[PDB]
């Protein structure tokens, strides 16, 4: 029993991540067989940030200027691309800790883990979720660009996130491991800046069960709920809609506490009308909606 | 920017972690050299725990009784000994990957990452806190004894936790890697029962100077209080005492921020007193006392 917001184990991760110098600017890598993947932004500096022109910085780099260190070992560039807002460097070495992996785009709402790193070391590893505006509310300082985000499936490190931008608003934003950033972002300063974020309603409901389940039953009220007055509530509370897909996707959930997910939906819609009183749910007095139903029975069972 | 509960990179921990099986029992054990480690309990089944005879289970248990498995190979167990609540199995073969490491005995209110296992598998990894009356709040299920805590300083693992008790209470009860249970906890169900928890005022404060650092100011007040009168209130909403010893050590954080930590304290001593009307310190609508002025310094510098 416990829940927490548990991020996967970054072993796998840990060993593809590598340090990416370019002139001034160190970011980190992923290193995956011969290619080492970083922000594009690593050719800028913090004064090229504001409207960098990147094919323009790249065109002036060689493979010679981009620097790549694994652990205490140089790797060669020995070749440069930039694919978006990601360069590929490739390297002399292939990395012998590339695990199976996959390069994957998640869809907001869905979770992974960070594996926070700086100059090519992990600091950190933390669960998060891409928000409905594309962001990540991570913990990233300054040298943590081309960190990533990842799930692992079994043997399969599904890379979904590299970052690179904090926004001024202090969340985070990046792309998946084709250098297709995450929402409207540009790996540049601008006026850009978050959309307004909304709060992961399947998420929400998927964590409900999972206090269920853990034995915070408290908010579990006697009523139901259509799907469309959740919905007309959760729309006032800035909460994403309930689409009959996240219905059946707290199946599971739904089965193993019994609760069908228009009874727990009207928990919800209590919960959100008439807030929590003082009271918490998993230790925690807001409702939590960085965990997705599949993390909430990955936890609740014992997957590894 | 941002704030996260962020665990250690687990990987050299996961490097560590094997299956140990004893008839039907099965939990994890840490692989370190040519020892595993795991608690003595893998003897026991869900019946004897009421009230186990160890070394009578154990004097019954040959080598050959035990049987490791790291991913998919068996090392033979050639030796067994039972240091306090721990099963040391000699095994034929030393882990490669036994990092560099140490067992130490963290204090309560030090945190530690947790990477939950089954079966020897890692399927999670999280931070948590040993609270001050030496349970831990984790996310275990059956077959996660075993699973260790562990911090790590540079290259050195230092394992401090490992995990064999889930309490009727929902929490969690494990001991050192001597097999020194924390606290009063002991190796088989009784009316054995966490003693009361407090929150650990120390890290309340690191996490109010973590939050200053991102730009979470609001709950900051403009009075000061003298660490007796902080003390009077901390006792009253079971907060641990703070200490001279724990001023000293939020030393760097009120450097950081400019903030006495006595200034503080009369902050906390207001949110404790009036609570937060409704507001969220670092997304947070409680306190939180999970992470060391450590912790705090180290997530906001940019420790790997
Ligand atoms: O086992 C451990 O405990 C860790 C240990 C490890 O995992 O080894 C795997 C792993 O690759 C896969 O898993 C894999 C990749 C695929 O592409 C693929 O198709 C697969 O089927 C598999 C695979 C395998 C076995 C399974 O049971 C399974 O389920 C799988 O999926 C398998 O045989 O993989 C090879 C092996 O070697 C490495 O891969 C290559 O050498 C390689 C990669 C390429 O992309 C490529 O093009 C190429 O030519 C070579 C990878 O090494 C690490 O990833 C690693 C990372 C760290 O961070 C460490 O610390 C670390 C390691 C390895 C070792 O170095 C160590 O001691 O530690
Ligand atoms: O480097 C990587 O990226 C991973 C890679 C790795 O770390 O190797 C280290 C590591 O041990 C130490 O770090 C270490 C231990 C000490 O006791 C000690 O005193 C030390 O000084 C050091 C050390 C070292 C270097 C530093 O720069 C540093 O700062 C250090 O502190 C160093 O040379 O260590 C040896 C090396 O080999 C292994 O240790 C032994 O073989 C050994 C252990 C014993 O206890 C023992 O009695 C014995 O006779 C042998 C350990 O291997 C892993 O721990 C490991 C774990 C995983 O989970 C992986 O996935 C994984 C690995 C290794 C590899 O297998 C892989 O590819 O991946």
């Amino acid at each position: 029993s416990g829940f927490r917001k548990m991020a996967f184990p970054s072993g796998k991760v840990e060993g593809c991540m590598v340090q990416v110098t370019c002139g001034t600017t160190t970011l980190n890598g992923l290193w995956l067989d011969d290619v080492v993947y970083c922000p594009r932004h690593v050719i800028c500096t913090s004064e090229d940030m504001l409207n960098p022109n990147y094919e323009d910085l790249l065109i002036r780099k060689s493979n010679h200027n981009f620097l790549v260190q694994a652990g205490n070992v140089q790797l060669r560039v020995i070749g440069h691309s930039m694919q978006n807002c990601v360069l590929k460097l490739k390297v002399d070495t292939a990395n012998p800790k590339t695990p199976k992996y996959k390069f994957v785009r998640i869809q907001p709402g869905q979770t992974f883990s960070v594996l926070a790193c700086y100059n090519g070391s992990p600091s950190g590893v933390y669960q998060c979720a891409m928000r409905p505006n594309f962001t990540i509310k991570g913990s990233f300082l300054n040298g943590s660009c081309g960190s990533v985000g990842f799930n692992i499936d079994y043997d399969c490190v599904s890379f979904c996130y590299m970052h690179h931008m904090e926004l001024p608003t202090g969340v985070h934003a990046g792309t998946d491991l084709e250098g297709n950033f995450y929402g409207p972002f540009v790996d540049r300063q601008t006026a850009q800046a978050a959309g307004t974020d909304t709060t992961i309603t399947v998420n929400v409901l998927a964590w409900l069960y999972a206090a269920v389940i853990n034995g915070d039953r408290w908010f579990l009220n006697r009523f139901t709920t259509t799907l469309n007055d959740f919905n007309l509530v959760a729309m006032k509370y800035n909460y994403e809609p309930l689409t009959q897909d996240h219905v059946d996707i707290l199946g599971p959930l739904s089965a193993q506490t019994g609760i069908a997910v228009l009874d727990m939906c009207a928990s919800l819609k209590e919960l959100l009308q008439n807030g929590m009183n003082g009271r918490t749910i998993l230790g925690s007095a807001l409702l939590e909606d960085e965990f997705t139903p599949f993390d909430v029975v990955r936890q609740c069972s014992g997957v590894t």
